[PDB]
């Protein structure tokens, strides 16, 4: 649904990245065939950011997109309802209370894995976003600066969407814990 949107956002950003990188390497090849010197240095600096910090941004977005795939599998299956969670615990005081024990434990473990992923992603963005300044500094005209700034705004928008996705997982797990406890109460009441 909204994940086609995010996948697409990523493909667009990647395309702009490849083209920015192509343009920069072409420019370096031409340069190395005082205002011009400062510009050449700004461009080499951009080439470095593109290979380094910004490649790390790209890898981060990619790891997230893959995860959104596999974790989506998890949430559409054994994590999709209390009944199916309990069943999953069964295949892998009372004999059913313990099953709920296992289910709640699995929810907790899932939330923890999601938090660790989100933390890693937030850290990668925080550490690498600063490298985008160099694309602004290397711009030779206000038009080029505008295009680079749009690219950067796009990077931030994609990041805002990914954070929404992670937090949405956590919220779903919270609702599911509520429901699992309500179902557990209802079960005990019927036994
Ligand atoms: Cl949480």
């Amino acid at each position: 649904g909204a994940m086609e949107d995010i996948t697409s956002g990523l493909k667009q950003l990647d395309s702009t990245y490849q083209e920015t990188n192509q343009q920069v390497l072409k420019n370096l090849d031409e340069i190395f065939s005082e205002m011009g010197e400062e510009d050449a240095l700004n461009i080499a600096t951009a080439a470095i950011a593109l290979r380094g910090d910004l490649a790390l941004l790209k890898a981060n977005f990619e790891a997230n997109e893959l995860f959104f795939i596999s974790e989506d599998v998890i949430f559409k299956t054994y994590m999709s309802s209390p009944e199916l969670l309990l069943t999953y615990m069964k295949i892998n005081s009372d004999k059913v209370l313990v099953l709920y024990c296992e289910g709640k434990l699995k929810i907790e473990a899932t939330a923890q894995n999601i938090r660790e992923r989100l933390e890693t992603s937030l850290k990668a963005y925080q550490s690498n976003i600063g490298g985008t300044a160099s694309l602004i500094t290397a711009s030779q005209t206000l038009v080029e600066s505008l295009k680079n700034k749009n690219f950067i705004k796009g990077i931030r928008k994609l990041m805002l969407a990914h954070n929404k996705v992670f937090l949405n997982y956590l919220e779903e797990l919270d609702a599911l814990e509520r429901s699992l406890e309500q179902s557990k109460r209802q079960y005990l009441q019927e036994r």
